[PDB]
């Protein structure tokens, strides 16, 4: 593909399952993949931004915090900014959950599968 902004559809996948994530809940999907000089930034949107502590995707061979790129408080939404390189292979994350009024304080791996040819 070429430079551009392009809409993709992903699921969020319990790790090592093909089973859909409770993560994928809290998830827009399509993403937004921009392709800027043979790369490819993934900006995803989180839901109850407030309850998602940390969120990291598999980078050079260890994990990353992905980039806040914006916030929208009263939407209690997040956008978050990372890179994918092969779009049909799952890319492995990570996400911490807090939620303090219902004693819901984990942290679990998941993977990401995009689906180029999706509408
Ligand atoms: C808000 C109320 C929530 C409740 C009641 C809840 C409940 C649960 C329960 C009972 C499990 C065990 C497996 C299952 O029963 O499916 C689980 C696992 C899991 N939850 Fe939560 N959860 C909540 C919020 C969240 C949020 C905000 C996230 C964001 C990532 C999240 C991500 C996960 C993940 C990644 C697992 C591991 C299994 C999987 O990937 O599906 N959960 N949750
Ligand atoms: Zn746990």
């Amino acid at each position: 593909l070429k430079d551009g902004q392009y809409d993709i559809a992903f699921k969020v996948l319990k790790d090592k399952t093909e089973e859909i994530s409770m993560m994928n809940t809290y998830v827009v999907s399509p993403a937004r993949l921009t392709v800027k000089d043979g790369k490819k930034y993934i900006a995803m949107t989180l839901k109850n931004s407030e309850w998602i502590t940390k969120f990291q995707t598999e980078k050079n061979g260890g994990f990353a915090d992905a980039k806040v790129v914006s916030e929208d408080k009263a939407a209690n939404t997040r956008v978050v900014e990372f890179e994918a390189n092969d779009l049909f292979a799952k890319l492995n994350a990570k996400v911490k959950v807090d939620i303090d009024s219902m004693n819901y304080h984990h942290f679990y791996d998941v993977q990401i599968q995009f689906d180029p040819t999706k509408i």
